[PDB]
């Protein structure tokens, strides 16, 4: 539910950034002293960075699970500080 909305927003932001990079029509417009594509890429950076932080935390957890290390204290520390 909530995660689906975030994923859709991230996908939309990525598509908009790709369109702006490929198409120079949007580059012709600017606001706040900067090009619109730059601001769109920045906002997409914020949101997709939250999403990528979540994904990277999941990937790091998966890698630690596959790692040969099995220390109890390390597992608790990772769970607490993730």
């Amino acid at each position: 539910t909530l995660a689906l909305i975030e994923s859709a927003f991230f996908v939309v932001i990525l598509s908009a950034l790709v369109a702006s990079l490929t198409i120079n029509v949007l580059k012709h417009h600017t606001f706040w002293g900067l090009e619109v594509w730059k601001w769109c890429v920045l906002v997409m950076v914020i949101f997709s960075g939250m999403l990528v932080t979540n994904w990277f935390m999941r990937l790091i957890v998966f890698l630690i699970e596959t790692n040969f290390l099995l220390r109890r204290k390390v597992l608790y520390f990772v769970h607490g500080l993730k």
